[PDB]
């Protein structure tokens, strides 16, 4: 079984929209999203389609760009930082699972690369 996908709506959280958080989705997200290797991390890990009865007994903080899409389509986020967070979940939740060299991680660290290279301009608050 699948566990219930990362929240992507709360009424009770507190949210807003920044320029960080809208260069987040016009530029980290859209960048990482149309590249050729980002398809398995465009919605949940499907734990039973791939067989991995193990990744949730491992990955207890699970994360991917179709949450991440959906928690910034529909402001989601407090701040940068909460969503630069969800990204880095991403990526270390691959390298946990997954062993070095894995065609899994050469396709996490591309999009790793290109995110780091985006958010090193993040523009500042305004
Ligand atoms: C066999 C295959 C290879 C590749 C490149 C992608 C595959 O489909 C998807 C689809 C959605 C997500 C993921 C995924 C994420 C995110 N992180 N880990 N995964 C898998 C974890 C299991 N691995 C099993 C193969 N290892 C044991 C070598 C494969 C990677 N993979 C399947
Ligand atoms: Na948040």
């Amino acid at each position: 079984m699948n566990p219930p996908p990362p929240e992507t709506s709360n009424p009770n959280k507190p949210k807003r929209q920044t320029n960080q958080l809208q260069y987040l989705l016009r530029v980290v997200l859209k960048t990482l999203w149309k590249h050729q290797f980002a398809w398995p991390f465009q919605q949940p890990v499907d734990a039973v389609k791939l067989n991995l009865p193990d990744y949730y007994k491992i990955i207890k903080t699970p994360m991917d760009m179709g949450t991440i899409k959906k928690r910034l389509e529909n402001n989601y986020y407090w701040n940068a930082q909460e969503c630069i967070q969800d990204f880095n979940t991403m990526f270390t939740n691959c390298y946990i699972y997954n062993k070095p060299g894995d065609d899994i991680v050469l396709m996490a660290e591309a999009l790793e690369k290109l995110f780091l290279q985006k958010i090193n301009e993040l523009p500042t608050e305004e």
